[PDB]
């Protein structure tokens, strides 16, 4: 069964609530991460945790509990869980903004499910993605705001995922960093603009390794016509091609072989960052 | 009166009152809310406010949890339970999924009463300082529950009372309020295709037909802030708010001016009409 820790106790999932009073439920003041398992052992936790303590830092909440306490808990959730899980570890604003401008009462608790991987034919197939005129502001911090991920998909005509595509410039997912292959090359935004992605950092080590050139610029709408392939990355759906962008395909329409090859370079590789 | 929560069918004690983290408001800031206040213990454009939350939900393709005549039901209730000046605001959440159909179809709402705050005497007497930022509020019609560019932009702020979104020098609203420029004796303000449609802002707009007070529905620009002799933000808790400052920008002679005092009392001469 799925578990959440709150107030120092791992209750059921559906029994943990949180105060109304809480301005993560007021005012959206939250950060999160996600954090997956392989082999039970969770993968890149700590640059998750550190990427955790940046997005609190950068948002003026104060850290209610220590990155060694939540590895603790986090380790101790996996284990009671007992199969492969996918970790989120909240931190809250909590009830008050402070004279100094810091959140200083915050709340946190860590949610613990069993991870579901996107469908095996999303890998053979690919997904299509829906590019919108709008920006996430301040990048690098990984806040509970995903509305527009959802709300702007009322004509998203069954895309996958939001691309968010300012004007007409390839940022990134809602949840994904996003990757276009051109002329054998990865294209990818820089951190200034896109989440610093583990996945990401990962990938861009594997083509180090592979001596495959990445260019950190934003990808043009207006290149896509001329891209051979191109890929979303998170910590759950690791490696997944996409094969349409609003209404332009991507190269032949299918998985492209660069894509293919990083997917399984990445799943030999990724004992090395397991904790 | 003490503070309320009308949740899962009863008046609590708001400090009682609390939601399943299962929620995607907490998880994905899925959420929606209106504020409506009293003016002699009863609300105002209770009706409008409820219609813009309907709206919100709507365009946030949430399915309302309760109709409207609910929801007023529950408003009218508390507010005789809280007998004082209250601020009421109510939120629809996302609920525990988005389904395959892209709705939020398990919405939960709850309803928070709460001793109205009004801004200090002193903030009318002197005006404040709005700090500009170049972005916009996203589905601007929709009054979601993400306030959190309001917290983390006051790193930069200079002690301003509120940030104002101008997307590449165009002033369209703050995070909590209508933005009014004066020039020539004039209204100025956003549009409602790039600004909420306040509540404030429609009186506001009223009280200038019936003045015969020219109202362009522009955005003011940053760079015609130099020649404006006053400014003003609006909503239903702060009334008509004096704006003697934004950036380093000193409006007209950085004292609150003659035609926003003469809106704020004809307003207040004026609240009965739109009260329920
Ligand atoms: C805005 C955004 N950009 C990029 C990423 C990719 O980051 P990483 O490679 O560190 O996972 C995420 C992760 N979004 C997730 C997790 C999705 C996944 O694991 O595939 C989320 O919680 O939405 C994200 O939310
Ligand atoms: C973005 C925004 N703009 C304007 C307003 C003012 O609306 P009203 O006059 O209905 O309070 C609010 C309400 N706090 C708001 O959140």
């Amino acid at each position: 069964m799925n578990l959440c820790y709150i107030d120092g106790k791992f209750l059921p999932l559906e029994e943990a609530k949180l105060p109304v009073t809480d301005l993560i439920i007021q005012r959206g003041v939250g950060v999160f991460e996600t954090i997956s398992t392989h082999s039970r052992r969770p993968l890149m936790l700590t640059p998750h945790l550190k990427r955790l303590e940046g997005s609190a830092t950068a948002s003026s909440i104060v850290m209610p509990a220590t990155l060694d306490e939540m590895a603790r808990i986090i380790r101790e959730g996996i284990k009671k869980m007992g199969c492969e899980t996918m970790v989120r570890p909240y931190i809250t604003g909590g009830d008050s903004f402070g004279k100094d401008h810091l959140f200083s009462s915050s709340r946190y608790f860590v949610i613990f499910a069993e991870i579901r991987k996107p469908d095996p034919i999303l890998y053979e197939k690919g997904v299509a993605l829906h590019p919108i005129n709008a920006e996430r502001y301040l990048p690098s911090t990984k806040s509970i705001n995903y509305m527009l991920s959802f709300t702007g998909q009322r004509d998203s005509k069954g895309a996958y995922e939001i691309l968010y595509c300012p004007e007409g410039e390839i940022v990134e997912g809602s949840h994904s960093t996003f990757f276009l292959i051109k002329n054998g090359h990865l294209i990818t935004a820089p951190t200034s603009r896109a989440l610093s992605g583990t996945t990401r950092q990962i990938v861009l080590e594997l083509a180090r390794r592979g001596n495959i050139q990445v260019e950190e610029r934003c990808p043009l709408l207006t290149e896509l016509p001329e891209a051979e392939e191109a890929f979303i990355t998170g910590t759950v759906k690791e490696l997944l091609p996409v094969v349409r962008i609003g209404d332009q395909i991507i190269g032949n329409g299918v998985p492209g072989k660069l894509t293919k090859h990083l997917h399984q370079v990445y799943l030999s590789s990724i004992v090395e960052w397991l904790e």
